[PDB]
């Protein structure tokens, strides 16, 4: 580092997405049919008003690799003012309804991983003069495992029967079928993704940036979740 340059911290916010649906009708050759604002109860269960979406890239900017990391923060957990019994668990009010959770219905929803943190190598290249490709790659981990280690042994007093065949006397071979035989039971999957760009800069303090969230390839297009929120972004450095 013989001379300081520009190099230091930048921060990112990613935005953009677009939809239309029957937000606003045209009704006319049907007469009115709605209310002044018609309240939204079992139609919608809320969406909205309620996790906007911060999630935030702050990073280190190197003429090369970049280092990001992204919070999401929030995990369910209301750790509220350090206080006992700060709400009334009885109330007054008739209604309530705590789950409108309904059955023979099984509506799709995330719980595989929520709440987590995310770190991926993007790299910035100072190879042309006013606009840098961006090209990398993510790993993403989270709270998982508690206990460095359970035990040496890996008996267990319940009897796997999965594979309690061994052949003892003749007969071997028996059963030539692929077994999963899973062990441990984690739902927390790990996630890995990829991430690409363009930037074009008045200066590295305003970039335009068109970005793209993408997971991994993996057994055909099976993902659920597509760019869920990315195609444009801006990003200010000194």
């Amino acid at each position: 580092a013989s001379e300081d340059g520009g190099r230091g911290p930048y921060v990112q916010a990613d935005l953009a997405y677009a939809y239309e649906h029957i937000t606003h009708d045209y009704p006319e050759p049907t007469a009115p049919n709605k209310n002044k604002i018609s309240t939204v109860s079992d139609y919608f269960r809320n969406i909205r008003t309620r996790s906007v979406h911060p999630r935030v890239s702050v990073g280190y900017d190197f003429g090369g690799w970049r280092i990001a990391a992204d919070y999401a923060r929030y995990r369910k957990w209301n750790n509220n003012k350090y206080s006992v019994n700060i709400e009334n668990v009885r109330i007054r009010k008739e209604n309530g309804i705590r789950i409108d959770r309904k059955t023979e219905n099984q509506e799709n929803g995330t719980f595989h991983a929520v709440s987590s943190l995310g770190l991926s190598a993007i790299y910035d290249f100072q190879i042309n003069d006013k606009f840098k490709p961006y090209i990398g790659a993510r790993v993403a981990y989270g709270h998982v495992r508690h206990s460095i280690d359970s035990t040496k042994k890996t008996i267990e007093v319940t009897t796997v029967p999965s594979n309690a065949p061994n052949g003892a006397v003749t007969t071997y071979n028996t059963d030539p079928k692929t077994q999963n035989d899973y062990q441990s039971n984690s739902i927390r999957r790990v996630g890995l993704g990829v991430i690409a760009g363009v930037g074009f800069d008045i200066t590295p303090k305003l970039t335009l940036d068109a970005g793209y969230r993408y997971h991994n390839w993996g057994r055909l297009e099976n993902t659920r979740f597509k760019t869920h929120e990315a195609s444009l972004g801006v990003r200010y450095r000194f």
